[PDB]
Parts: structure tokens; sequence; C-alpha cells
């Protein structure tokens, strides 16, 4: 399925791949939570470094909160393709709508969560 109009904003192909091999080493570090409100959540404690959301959920409805609740809280936020990879570069077996990779600054990944960062900010104007 082709992303929905309103997701916005897209990663292109490359910064997919970048998104979702941070995705990945965020959840073997279990610095990550998965799910619309898990995420929801993340941003309302203030513990959300960035969002990633799936541009092919159905019905997009479900997820539309967080570009408003990220722009209210200046996180970065954007969508990749596809809910089937984002699952799997989150560790489950089953697709994902959205997820939120949480505050450690004494994480051993924070430089290439602030490169992602940089990467969606320039998205986002």
């Amino acid at each position: 399925s082709a992303p929905n109009p309103k997701a916005f904003p897209l990663a292109d192909a490359a910064l997919t791949q970048q998104i979702l091999d941070v995705v990945q080493q965020a959840a073997n570090l279990r610095q990550l939570k998965k799910g619309a409100n898990e995420a929801t959540k993340t941003l309302n404690r203030g513990i959300s470094e960035f969002i990633i959301m799936a541009a092919d959920c159905e019905p997009i409805e479900i997820l539309l909160h967080l570009p408003l609740l990220c722009e209210d809280k200046n996180v970065p936020y954007v969508f990749v393709p596809s809910r089937v990879a984002l699952g799997r570069a989150c560790g489950v077996s089953r697709p994902v709508i959205a997820a939120s990779i949480t505050t450690n600054d004494a994480s051993a990944i924070k430089t290439q969560i602030y490169a992602v960062k940089d990467k969606i900010e320039t998205l986002l104007i």
C-alpha cells in the first residue's frame, strides 16, 4: 500500500533505512516504546527523542494526534512507508504503526539518534 496523503513528512528510501536501523538498535537496547498509545505517553512525559509512524497505517486516523503533539513538544516526527518493516525493526513479529525512541543521555547510540533527529528537522522546515 502506497503512503497515505496525510503521512507527512515521509522519509525517503535512504532515510527510511537510516531510521529502521536506529530503531533496531534502540529495540536491542530497550530504548523504545511501540504503539500509538505508548508513543503518546512518552510525549506527555517529555521522554521521546523522536516519533516514527507508518505511512500505510490503516485506518490512518489512529495516529493523527501525534504530529500535533510533537509540534507542541518540539519533538521530531516522521513517517516511514511500511508498518511491516517498522514492526520487524522494532523486534516484534507484528506490524507496528508508531514507535517512540526514548530519552537516555548516556545512550550508546545517542549520536545515531541525534543524526536521525537532524535529518527529520530538515524535513520539518
